[PDB]
């Protein structure tokens, strides 16, 4: 049952050729234009070098060739490697040298970002002429299963981020159990949100495109004001909202405060991110109720993206009334969600341990970090020829089945919705000059230093230089 994330969208390019792919306010595909757009980039790849194991930098803002450049890759055989283009021209330039990029898939008004870089370029808007000379048809056994489909960087304790390294076989496994989850059909329109500098994009993509339903690009102007984006999405005929849980919040307090109707097409919300606060689910089934229906999704990105949900619409009066509200079961059979003892034993239900995750889920590890790689990446060792993930998450299995998240064992948190190492940000404090010991912790970001030869303008000195080193959410909006 072999099967790549492309040959799953391929399929469904054969069933529905001329549906709606899509949708952005500025254009659209149907099926077939964007499998054979994609053909043409990824043939053009080929040429380049790119095959199996090939990383493949992707620097592009958030529209169609956004996603013609995705799959392109995929389908030359190589790997993406988001390279967010807010970020500063340092981090990207870290990424690149890390991940050993000689392919970059880019646009023109991203080209100057790359501290410069010797490898190719490809600039999406104005070589088009070029890519459309190449062969529309699919290309056959670029890939295998065990071959990496993206290398997704995250914060790093350290002092530098990490990618993740994500094989075809468990992305495709998630988006085949999550398309049964959610019920995905060709008459959902699903609004993709999220920065593909996180894997819930990846979520939103493919989960959509591999049932053959209608994928909506968002606008940046469309999340700042609610109204606007419940307009938005009633405008669009939205079936499907990801958002991450600190905008669902947001939300749900802005629909209460004002008088805001939920778009009428609207069938389903899945949120995930971090903690759910318990209160705002109340506020949600009381003003709200049960339709569109709500879900809670659990995971970390070592383990492709989630391992567990939980049916919030499901659940009793009496669930939703305890002080956490449940992250849920396992997404499928072949994803093990366990909450293990200090020597990676089982605990009877209801008592607490951290969660670690086993099976299908797993990434391969992460790239250049054999350290780190082999302290997060466990050999079971009552299941020999299997791994376990460790999350740093404290859970507990309730005795009704269902999983609830307890914290973290460190100092990983949430900021804007985005997972950042405070040690991170710690380090890199410490290495400028008039910095000699430095704490950052929550709540939301809050830099606590002993400056070495203060001036009083240290505040705005200090983000600057984090400004060209770190992504904006990183920076600690106050000092002291
Ligand atoms: N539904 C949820 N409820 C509570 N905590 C959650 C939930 N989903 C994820 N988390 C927490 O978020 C972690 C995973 O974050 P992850 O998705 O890996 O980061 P990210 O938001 O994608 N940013 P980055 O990893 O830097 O690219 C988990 O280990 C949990 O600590
Ligand atoms: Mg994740």
């Amino acid at each position: 049952f072999k099967q790549s994330i492309h040959q799953l969208f391929e399929t469904q390019v054969e069933r529905t050729p001329e549906a709606v792919a899509v949708l952005s306010e500025q254009g659209q595909l149907t099926y077939e234009e964007l499998n054979t757009k994609a053909n043409q980039l990824a043939h053009y790849l080929r040429t380049l070098g790119v095959k199996s194991e090939t990383l493949v930098g992707v620097c592009v803002d958030r529209s169609l060739e956004m996603v013609i450049g995705l799959l392109a890759i995929l389908k030359a055989g190589g790997a993406y490697v988001p390279l967010d283009p807010t970020y500063p021209r340092e981090r990207l330039t870290y990424m690149v040298q890390d991940a050993q990029i000689s392919v970059l898939v880019t646009q023109t008004q991203w080209s100057n970002l790359i501290s410069d870089y010797q490898g190719q370029v490809i600039c999406l808007d104005s070589q088009w002429a070029k890519i459309a000379s190449y062969s529309q048809e699919n290309l056959v056994n670029t890939v295998n299963p065990e071959n990496l489909a993206y290398v997704i960087y995250t914060s790093g304790s350290t002092g530098k981020p990490k990618g993740v390294m994500i094989e075809h076989q468990s992305l495709v496994n998630f988006t085949k159990l999550a398309i049964a989850q959610y019920q995905i059909t060709t008459s959902d329109r699903t609004l993709q949100f999220v920065s593909i500098s996180f894997d819930v994009a990846a979520e939103e993509i493919y989960v959509t495109l591999c049932s053959g339903a209608t994928l909506i690009l968002r606008t940046e102007e469309m999340i700042s004001s609610i109204p606007s984006f419940v307009q938005k999405s009633q405008d669009w005929q939205i079936t499907v909202w990801s958002l991450p849980t600190a905008y669902w919040h947001l939300l749900v307090n802005e629909l209460v405060k004002s008088k805001i109707a939920l778009p009428d097409s609207l069938r389903l919300v899945i949120i995930g991110g971090e903690r759910v606060q318990p209160e705002l689910v109340r506020m949600w089934f009381k003003n709200v109720g049960n339709f569109p229906e709500l879900i809670n999704v659990y995971g970390p990105t070592e383990g492709t993206i989630a391992v567990s949900l939980c049916r919030l619409s499901q659940l009793t009066e009496s669930q939703r009334n305890r002080t956490e509200i449940p992250i849920g079961k396992s997404l499928g059979e072949n994803i093990s969600v366990y909450v293990l003892d200090e020597t990676l034993k089982t605990v009877p239900p209801e008592t607490p341990g951290e969660i670690y995750i086993g099976g299908t889920a797993l990434a391969r590890g992460y790239l250049n970090r054999p350290e780190l790689t082999a302290q997060k990446f466990i050999q079971d060792p009552f299941s020999p020829s299997e791994r376990l993930y460790k999350t740093g998450d404290l859970g507990r299995y309730l005795a009704d089945g269902n999983l609830e998240y307890l914290g973290r064992v460190d100092h990983q948190v949430k900021i804007n919705g985005f997972r950042v190492e405070l040690g991170e940000i710690e380090t890199v404090l410490l290495q400028h000059h008039q910095v000699a010991q430095a704490v950052v912790i929550d709540r939301r970001l809050v830099a606590y230093l002993v400056p070495h030869s203060t001036e009083e303008n240290l505040t705005v000195t200090l983000q600057q230089f984090l400004k060209n080193k770190l992504p904006s959410y990183m920076i600690p909006a106050t000092f002291v």
